[PDB]
């Protein structure tokens, strides 16, 4: 059913640049999306905008099933033997070496938008996939395993990363809370519950904890994936059934409407033609170049060092093509500079938004016609 | 399992009592229950207790799995034919007015406390199931029909009416979000999508909608029941899943929670041995009396007038007995009292605290002993 989320999204996506350009709602979109949100609690104040709280929710939602998946993977699936998973990995943290440093060498010594480093190496798994099977069924299913594990490794790879970088900020009763959650979980799994909607809540009680953080709220849904039970020793799995109850929520619901408030940026206000800043062209280069090269160097790479590839897809013609197509971070680069420069400028937020809409909808159009002859 | 759902809920309570006696927790337990809890929206700001987010999250769902079941019973249960609901419908709407008028009696003409005469006209189901199930295998399933109806019955019946009863602190904005919210759930059960997640959604913003009214968001859990689809027309039902989901949930989580919060009230603090105010003696007089005359009566005349009774369960001895088990509120009563007396007085809640919880805890005793004389004894060899 990934043909539809890819419309269903890239219609909402389109519908938010409506929204935000057109004069007579652009006023209302903004005053919606900046509204304060707060919480209080006795003496406990939490305050955001609508977007921050719309943001950690639907990505806590989403990186569950980034969770569970990747868990899948790592067991069951094409990242569970240290062989077939070889390919992937390698051609990976090659997919994102190549984009940060392309983004980085044209963002030399900038302390503010530096920061914004993980953003190119971002992969929307929806609108690749999405636009993957515009092409039918002359698609080999080696491919959309290959890119459905790149766009996972890739992801979570920032996302852990930029949790290890920014701690600065977490208080010492939201991380003791946080561990005893995380533990209350792995003793729960230990002792083998099949209930699953325990796992949800202790789940949201670790989320609701480190709220105070985009990336670690994120990656509270993350590690609730990873914690439920797997093993068919109920004579049924509850991962794998969480999971395909969530496949459609968060391919209809949440990543349309995070596209829906995340991807409006106006033109009707702006467009100044010198993309040429460091942020856009940046951005640009670091996607369009950066990961089709980065994928096909390493996958050169990787086939000289005696790793092989995955089985009856052309290694050399659709694989870079594969590459160009992880060149559309579109929704998860959006959050991604949601997340490093959200506390920083609103502005800055913006020229990255139009930086990778250029990069994402040109490297969509362009991956597509390589490969549609192919 | 309502066997240990019951004594977990009691379990629960008597953990609730302990917290808000000993000293050296019952003033963390007061200051927890009583912390200001406030949302703010730009301008929109929503501000409650602890107790009171809380109490209308818990009676939400509570009331969403009510809702489930009096709509399966009214379609496919002992609610469903005019014919067999009689006899439950008919000792219900007994089993409340001479509670109430056996309270507004003995609480003539006090406008603060006559707002309180839905308080012994609840039955806490999950306490009457409990102590039934305390019999065995000697209790008969016609009996815990009855009065998992009768309960439903009278609690749904109060809700509704109190429902109804203040309406002057909804906005219109409110209103309008809720209807608009209810007009969701009809079309889209009338185009009939399996999918269950999505009439829970649209219930939540149906219940944040009407978030400034316990009655209100009690009772938008029973309009997302009644509206989920119920018919077996997909091969599977939505709705008897869900309710079969619920059950474990809402009999170890949701209601011992809901005890351990609400049916905390303090004895070391005071105990004032002239429990004879007209609210912990007219409550005591609503359930203790109130109840048991009610329901035999209305049975006595149904049973005159043509409407016969739930087969082989003795109509004349286990039938008032079952009339004695309505009579104890406890968790249900506590939440009628909490909508009843929050607003205007913190102290009306405590003293109806204590009076539900001697009338509670009496009938129940009281209601065990004239019942285990009444079975039919499993032998063994
Ligand atoms: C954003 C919102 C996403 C999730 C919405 C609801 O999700 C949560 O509620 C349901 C409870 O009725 C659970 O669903 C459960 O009952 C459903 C039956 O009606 C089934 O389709 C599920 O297989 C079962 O697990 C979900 O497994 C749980 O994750």
């Amino acid at each position: 059913s990934d043909a539809s989320g890819g419309i269903i999204l890239i219609i909402a996506a389109i519908l938010a640049m409506i929204m935000a350009n057109s004069g007579a709602t652009s006023g209302w979109y903004h005053d919606f999306l900046e509204t304060p949100v707060q919480l209080r609690v006795g003496s406990l104040e939490i305050n955001k905008n609508m977007l921050l709280w719309i943001n950690d929710a639907l990505m806590a939602v989403f990186f569950l099933l980034v969770g569970l998946e990747v868990k899948r993977e790592l067991m069951q699936g094409s990242l569970a033997s240290l062989r077939q998973a070889a390919f992937p990995v390698i051609a990976a943290i090659g997919g994102m070496i190549v984009p940060t440093l392309l983004y980085l060498a044209f963002n030399y010594a900038d302390p503010i938008t530096r920061e914004g480093w993980a953003i190119p190496a971002a992969t929307d798994i929806a609108f690749a996939l999405g636009v993957l099977a515009l092409l039918g069924s002359r698609v080999p299913l080696a491919l959309k395993i290959f890119l459905m594990a790149l766009a996972i490794i890739d992801d979570l790879g920032a996302i852990i990363i930029i949790a290890l970088f920014y701690t600065n900020d977490l208080s010492m009763a939201s991380l003791g809370v946080a561990a005893v959650a995380i533990a209350v979980l792995a003793v729960l799994n230990l002792c083998g519950a099949r209930r699953t909607g325990v796992y949800i809540l202790v789940g949201v009680v670790l989320w609701t904890a480190v709220l105070k953080s985009g990336v670690h709220a994120t990656l509270a849904g993350v590690i609730v994936g990873f914690f439920i039970p797997l093993k068919e020793k109920h004579g049924r799995s509850p991962a794998k059934r969480l999971e395909h109850v969530l496949h459609p929520w968060v391919a209809y619901l949440i990543l349309p409407l995070f596209a829906f408030a995340n991807a409006g940026v106006s033109l009707g206000g702006v467009t100044l033609d010198g993309l040429t800043s460091i942020l856009p062209l940046g951005i640009i280069a670091g996607m369009l170049i950066g990961k089709p090269l980065g994928i096909s160097l390493f996958c050169w790479l990787a086939l000289r060092l005696k790793l092989a590839h995955l089985p009856e897809g052309t290694t050399y013609q659709q694989i870079m093509v594969v590459g160009i197509l992880c060149g559309i971070g579109f929704t998860m680069s959006i959050f991604i500079a949601s997340l490093a420069f959200g506390s920083v400028d609103p502005e800055l937020i913006n020229w990255a938004k139009l930086g990778i809409l250029v990069g994402s909808i040109s490297s969509a159009v362009i991956g597509y016609s390589w490969l549609r002859v192919r």
